[PDB]
């Protein structure tokens, strides 16, 4: 058989999985068993790799960013649903499922572990752009939310995080604007938000346009930078009439006017 022996030289080669898939270039195209033979070949490459070396030689994680740099999350889901599900891969779908499904946090909650320790145990930094949709990243933010009531690891330490994993600035603002989605952070996000605003000129322009795009109100953005509390030469006080004017703009054209604005600041 054809693929049989092919098999048999990659595995008497000894060629490292990460390099064979490069060589028959399986990031070009999708992660699927139909119409991709190779893909497939590569996964029996990858099994008896793993009985020869150990599963550290190659991890379900090695495997898991690899292949996200060119599948999402979703995609890949279904996947090792499918090969836990067929005949002869069965071991490593339940491998990768596991490595997935979030049972760490128990042991690992009341271990009392930090979370940049997780972060990288789980190997976030390696997710990119793609961070906020993979599943680990919504698992370990149950772990940081209920890490926090119990008792320490701050919000300025969790951005770092972020920008070990991501390069670019506008990544990070729409990261952290998702992140209000998730109760119980808003919190923390809202708070990041103003410390991005405060530290980075850069920022106006890009969050500016994240709120506009995410259709967010003069009064909601009002409540995110807290201009209700305590402080003309306010840079705060100016974005929000800038973003509400565009605002007035672009979507309402019967929102606050600048003098309608200037009389809410004042409460």
């Amino acid at each position: 058989s054809a693929e049989e022996a092919q098999l048999k030289v990659w595995i008497q080669s000894q060629i490292h999985p990460r390099e064979l898939f490069g060589v028959l270039s399986l990031g070009k195209r999708a992660a699927k068993l139909d119409d991709n033979p190779d893909f497939v070949q590569w996964l029996r490459l990858v099994k008896d790799f793993r009985a020869n070396n150990g599963n550290q030689a190659f991890s379900d994680l090695d495997i898991y960013y690899l292949l996200l740099k060119t599948n999402s999350p979703e995609q890949l889901k279904l996947l090792f649903e499918t090969l836990r599900h067929t005949p002869g891969m069965t071991k490593i779908g339940a491998s990768m499922e596991k490595s997935l499904s979030g049972n760490w946090i128990r042991k690992a909650l009341e271990q009392d572990t930090y979370p940049t320790i997780v972060y990288n145990t789980l190997r976030l930094k390696d997710a990119g752009t793609k961070l906020d949709d993979t599943p680990m990243f919504r698992q370990w933010l149950e772990y940081v939310e209920k890490y926090w009531n119990k008792n320490f690891f701050g919000d300025t330490q969790m951005l770092t995080l972020f920008q070990k994993t991501m390069t670019e600035e506008e990544d990070i603002i729409k990261l952290v604007h998702m992140l209000r989605n998730n109760p119980g952070m808003k919190s923390h996000a809202d708070k990041l938000e103003r410390y991005l605003l405060l530290t980075s000129e850069s920022s106006h322009k890009t969050m500016a346009d994240v709120w506009l795009k995410a259709r967010e109100t003069p009064e909601e953005v009002f409540r995110i930078l807290r201009l209700a509390e305590k402080q003309d030469d306010n840079r705060m006080l100016n974005l929000w009439l800038r973003y509400t004017q565009t605002y007035r703009d672009k979507i309402d054209k019967n929102a606050f006017s600048d003098a309608e604005a200037l009389q809410f600041f004042r409460k």
